[PDB]
């Protein structure tokens, strides 16, 4: 956290509107695959005593995509620019070390969590819709991701890492912004 | 083709020493069988995807497992492993399909034989997605891997001859 950017995406003047939102969560599809992918590819380099967790992020991510699936999104279709470039990102950051990958995997996952919970209501049917977008036990997983990358932290360029974390920021600033 | 049969018979010193010994040196293979798995998801459809993050999770549960009866993730591996290790590489060189099938004829394998010498839901699921794909594949293809599989088997747990 530095500094400034996160602050962005919450100021944001946007209007929630039920079909509006929905058609924004079933645009996410193509991110949401590449994120699996991304995570498949933690796996494949994961050393045993990170494996449960990442094991089990996968299996939230898999049951989104079929969320989406049953919420009307479609694998084969036009993807908007920004989505495309935020896509771009994170097989961008798949080329980066192990170690790197990790860490931002568990601030992606953060940054999803603190964005939603402030632009997303908690009282009506907004509610059932956040509790079906991220799976039960998303916050039990993340606990267990950040100690992970607590670690993994330690011996890793701070500047490397900031020019990725603003650049995932600005990639949520906007997706976010196409609620606009 | 009637190699399973083969394996059946063994007349095995089922000695407890040597078999946690035989067991404590799988931990390569299931290390193996664990990439082999990652492989997997990395082409798998979403339609398959929920039985195989399954599955690979049982794997990594068993890799703790073995960890915790001794088990060496750094140990020079049995060269008739190795040789399976070997077999499994080769196998996630081939179509999705083809590999799908053989993770399938591969836990059936470990746990027929294991029940005779000696999660099911998973299997059921597995049944499901390799029965769907057995149908197009080269039965060429199937027939000389299925068989290098029963050799390797038979070949490991005759070990313990």
């Amino acid at each position: 956290e530095v500094p400034g950017l996160l602050e962005e995406i919450k100021a944001l003047p946007l209007r929630l509107d039920e079909e509006r939102f929905r058609f924004w969560l079933q645009q996410d599809y193509p991110f949401v695959e590449a994120l699996y992918r991304y995570q498949v590819g933690l796996l494949l380099e994961a050393p045993q005593a990170h494996r449960a967790p990442l094991v089990q992020a996968l299996m939230a991510t898999v049951e989104e995509l079929d969320w989406l699936l049953l919420q009307g999104a479609s694998p084969s279709a036009p993807v908007h620019p920004v989505r495309a470039g935020y896509i771009a990102l994170l097989e961008e950051m798949g080329r980066l070390p192990y170690a790197y990958r990790v860490v931002f995997f568990y601030f992606l996952n953060g940054l999803f969590l603190e964005a939603w919970a402030h632009h997303v209501p908690e009282e009506g049917p907004w509610a059932e819709l956040s509790q079906h977008w991220f799976a039960p036990e998303f916050q039990a997983v993340l606990y267990d991701l950040e100690v992970l990358a607590r670690g993994l932290w330690e011996d890793l360029d701070p500047e490397v890492v900031r020019t990725y974390l603003r650049r995932i920021l600005e990639a949520e600033k906007a997706t976010w912004s196409l609620l606009l």
